């Protein structure tokens, strides 16, 4: 009977931007995939189609490029400028969500202006503004890692649907997806990103895994213990199964050497590791 | 300082199941992509690698196939059985999230056991159990629609970054992604899905759009006004731009006939249409 | 020592075009993904970077849109116009390859100007011109089909690496990728495409399969025998494995009802079915 | 007319294999995606469904894993072993096509058994056997490169549909897809692949480009001039457009700094650079 407009947001998604810094002959590249969405009083736009408050998504797009001209120190700094502009430049806009994927490039043999894409990982940044409050979540994704040994899985319950054999030596492969929330905007974003990445990789490799859950816990612990500016880190790790192929039918044995890497299904272990006392239901995780 | 394990879940994702009903010569096909994740007391698994509480993801997978053998009337009913099994079958498992994508098949010339895939839309379902509470969200995605006319966009604010021209005749194209939450388990799931789908399509097609936000609002309103078992519907609609090509440089006009369908960027309009007074932020939307 | 420039072609790939026919209130939609590439004397362009002979890819793109303005009866007709234009408009351009994917749309409840995408298949067309000769290849792809029974596979040889068990009842699922070459440009392209599509589906469903190879042969035979204008048809059919899950570990039998649909690996059966006495290696197949 | 079975092949595609070398504590990882297809007398299999000659695709898959157990120096030598096995093991199998993609892994902090994927490129290998002839084509794909300056495009003809403006400074970005055919199987496959990769990257970066065609020719020439064992190299290079955004409407200039990286359409430049006198159309290119 009675319908009500609830949470809503709109903007331009996936604006691909490449910013070349060329004041000197030593060029620099910043490659981003930017998304901008605004929140506020858009009631009339939905109920009546009145666009008085609707800053065109095309305009949001143009702004991204116009602002890039001035350059930016980091992806987070760029998003902060965009969010401030939209929330303060329009009275009916009270907040929003600005996000970006950053793609890395490497110089070709140290060339001044020739590069090749480093596709081994994608960096992410998300900024959410709510009234006078703002929060930033940085992250990494697409980083595939694997341990050929030093992984075990045993001691799990065995019901009538259990057939998995316990093992003290298996491959542990996953795609590192992690996002962490800063408790302050005054951060050396690039330095922390590189640090976290290294801590996650180190924790994954050096931890004698008794379960993906434990490896993940150790990865998150390393981050929280190293960075006071991070209140929590969320990780989503798939267990990309590498099955030890049965070679007995061919008169052979398989001493943990030949594996079939299955696409699906895959285990999916996810968890939030946080600083004792910190918030557990921050709105930025709602998207 | 003190590190703590927060929210967490784990299970098997993307178990591809195809259930053939062949008690009669008239075969039926059910094609699903199932994901099962458990929630409960998994503290020791994360902090010590103690897997006593860890029902193997492989076991969760086995359960999916064993349960499918008995058959299921609908995807939602299937997920309901899985959820009750894990929560009730293990004391330390207090809840979870079970989801599925349903893929449609049509018979080949009404053949008894020959079919072709209908890839024009994917049906989804998600069940979340939290203690004694159960919540179900059904949805539809991948349904691309387009109106060649009957779409306008004007009256939006113009700042120094606005270059978009107002229009009273443009193409409106989007991919319908919609999710709605049920307020009861006693629903004719298949019948409601077919109805919601038709209402969304009907509203999109019949509404003289003054904005994508308005079209979306009308789509949601129709669903809520029609089904008492639905408390809210969320939609994420991309505005897939079809640019009217300028052929004037060649001395040709273009009366809304020739368009360039750009990939990215795209407008992204999202909103929640709720039954007045219903829950504001149900946990199921968090994931 | 001595390096020579061999075969070469260039142009604009994937020009997304949507042509709306709206002379009457009953709108029509033609949605294409067009690729244009030219062949001829481009020696200097490659060896010296002299672009006198290089019709810009941007120009080829503009030409696609300019020509679309006049409309076109079929995709093949449209490609024929483009091919003729480039080969006759430039003396150094002696031929080329023009291709297109055609996407289908259905009216939403028979509405005059509102449609939804039919993603169950994609139609293709390729025109190749070489001097005074030209050839057209039409095709279909992305059409997934499945037989729940009426498929067998036994009688295959066994060696030390063979573990496969014979069967007289299995699921036969594949993706229909087929391409046929016309022996003349005087063809009712839309009618033949529809007919061919129907012949492939009919043969797939009605042939009691003893092998995917056999089914494929029957599909090709039906097409060649029905259409005089077709000299040969090439097919690439993956055998998408649907494994009958073993439920005995759970105390249940599985009377051909519960299957695991594996992504990879997959059988890949390919063959060319030809009209006796036709060309055996037409250049259009090289691409 | 009669219907005839023309060219045909069948086998198992995309068999994902991971081979771990672990004789010492210093583990090595070989990651491949293997495809096996046989050629020969399969007439009966197609026309009568007689599978006496049909070595099961499942058997081919098993053979890949069994052979993997013995280890292999390079991907090409692995394919050679497989190819010789099937052709020499079955009288009716006269040849075939074996291919593989090789995925790279780097150690995490020089760890003995912990690695991360290098996704910046994918190495490929294709072997075709025809009687006693063994033809091998190695290649690289997915390697995206970009030059921020040192690229021009002018002097092209301006026909009635040309709007592109001449320029002496633009971004040149592409995805390096190259394949080269060896004229002998006695090659240091890993060394040549590394050399070729370096030569392509070098030519791309150091060539002052007047056209993508020129940059490509120079890349191919460098390879042929350096490797006697290579008879020809084919390249397929997309011109991934990075449009210099017009910020003048916002009162700003854009000195080659802010770009929009478009997805489609894109220029597609392709060519074959051969050693003078070598085979014009080796059958392996048909696939």
């Amino acid at each position: 009977t009675k319908v009500v407009l609830g949470q809503n947001q709109y903007g331009k998604a996936e604006v691909r931007l490449v910013k070349v810094t060329r004041n000197t002959a030593r060029h620099e590249i910043q490659d981003l995939n930017v998304t901008s969405q605004l929140r506020g009083d858009f009631e009339a736009a939905h109920t009546a189609g009145d666009n008085a408050h609707v800053v065109a998504t095309d305009t949001q797009k143009n702004t991204v490029y116009a602002f890039a001209r001035d350059g930016f120190a980091t992806t987070e700094e760029f998003l902060l400028r965009l969010g401030k502009h939209f929330t303060e430049g329009f009275d009916w806009v009270t907040g929003g969500r600005w996000a970006a994927q950053q793609f890395f490039w490497d110089r070709i043999n140290d060339h001044d202006h020739a590069f090749s894409r480093n596709k081994s990982e994608v960096r992410t940044a998300v900024l959410e503004i709510s009234g006078s409050e703002q929060a930033i979540v940085a992250g990494i994704e697409g980083l595939t890692v694997l341990k050929s040994t030093g992984s075990e899985f045993h001691g799990f319950p065995r019901d009538k649907y259990t057939t998995l054999q316990e093992t003290t030596d298996r491959i542990l492969a996953t795609d590192v997806s992690a996002r962490w929330r800063y408790n302050t905007v005054e951060v050396d974003f690039d330095a922390v990103y590189a640090s976290v990445r290294g801590l996650l990789l180190k924790a994954f490799a050096e931890t004698h895994s008794l379960a993906l859950q434990q490896t993940m816990y150790e990865m998150g612990r390393a981050v929280i213990e190293t960075h006071p500016e991070i209140d929590e880190i969320k990780m989503s790790l798939p267990n990309k199964h590498h099955f030890l192929v049965d070679l007995q039918p061919f008169g052979q044995d398989n001493p943990n050497e030949v594996f079939y890497a299955a696409d699906r299904p895959y285990g999916l272990i996810e968890a939030t590791i946080q600083r004792e006392g910190s918030r557990a239901d921050h709105p930025i995780w709602s998207n």
